[PDB]
């Protein structure tokens, strides 16, 4: 028989909750104005920041939040759960069309984590390796370091991930499978990167004349990976919506606390691979739950399906 490449609908989403429960229908941000994806990967942040949650014990927001995304995915199908990762706060979840679940394999479920003396689960990463077909596909929710001067942490965070992140493989004489050895690399979550030398009053003054370009610029995700010190290799589509941090809980109006913090792109989405084609990257204003925005991004990924006869 023979191989040949098939366009399939990949659904990429990051939303750090702030610790917070459902109270929005995700309907708004998983499957408004889109067609019925092939594969849906949402990844969270923050979904539970008690003691409790961060000396590693289980959580009722794991399953608050399951059911709520479950709920929220494209009517239209019916879909089936592949697998589930959380470390603490950090969550992916993969889902796939019933009709394509038989052709999934090789799922591989890791935590690394980058926080508190490197090894705490406050800040890390997650990541759901699998087959698809005859493709290997790997999809990583990070939430790397805060606050705009640990610019060299989060560096380091994505180098920890990247380095420890190993996924067992059949062949056991083989090195250990790391992000990088992937036909498809999704990579999501709150990297944290914020906006360096303007101030806080330019900040908000270029977002109100939907400046984005000039905004970017001045971005130190767009800084560091020009400097090949981060996603090497990795592409990451335009920002044509306004950043998604920080808002008052319930509102779209920029924090107005004692802290006053500026605004910035927190939550991104970068792919790394052959055969992907971003059709979409977008915000979600509408859910006003926590003091971020859910981002999504729809893509057509060509994937090696096998002709029988
Ligand atoms: O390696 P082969 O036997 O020369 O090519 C075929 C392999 C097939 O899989 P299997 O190892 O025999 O189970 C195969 O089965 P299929 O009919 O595609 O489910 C057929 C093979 O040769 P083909 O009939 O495609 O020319």
């Amino acid at each position: 028989m023979y191989t040949y490449i098939q366009n399939f609908r990949f659904f990429a989403g990051t939303y750090n909750v702030n610790g917070q429960s459902p109270k929005e229908c995700l309907r708004l941000w998983l499957s408004n104005g889109i067609q019925a994806p092939d594969v849906y990967c949402v990844g969270f942040q923050e979904l539970d920041l008690s003691k409790e949650a961060f000396f590693f014990h289980d959580t009722p927001k794991e399953e608050e939040w399951f059911k709520a995304v479950s709920e929220g995915l494209h009517p239209d199908a019916k879909y089936a759960k592949v697998k589930l990762i959380r470390l603490v706060g950090i969550m992916l979840l993969l889902y796939v069309k019933q009709e394509h679940a038989a052709y999934i394999s090789e799922v591989e479920a890791e935590t690394v984590g980058t926080g508190i003396m490197g090894r705490m689960g406050n800040k890390g990463g997650v990541a759901i390796r699998f087959q698809f077909h005859n493709t290997s596909i790997c999809v990583v929710n990070s939430h790397l370091a805060a606050h705009i001067e640990e610019y060299e942490r989060r560096n380091q965070d994505y180098k920890d991930i990247c380095s420890r992140m190993q996924f067992c493989q059949p062949d056991p004489s083989l090195p250990p499978l790391t992000i990088s050895n992937h036909d498809v690399i999704l990579w999501l979550g709150d990297l944290n990167y914020r906006i360096e030398e303007l101030d806080v009053e330019k900040v908000k003054k270029l977002i109100e004349e939907k400046d984005f370009q000039m905004l970017y610029a001045y971005d130190q995700l767009k800084i560091q990976v020009a400097a090949k010190t981060v996603f090497e290799g990795f592409t990451e589509g335009e920002l044509t919506f306004q950043p998604t941090y920080k808002y008052d809980t319930g509102s779209d109006d920029w924090d107005t606390s004692e802290k006053c913090r500026a605004p910035a792109w927190c939550d991104r989405i970068l792919w790394k691979g052959k055969n992907i084609t971003q059709l979409s990257y977008q915000s979600h204003m509408a859910l006003k739950t926590s003091d971020h925005k859910p981002v999504s991004s729809v893509f057509d990924i060509g994937v090696r399906v096998v002709a029988h006869h």
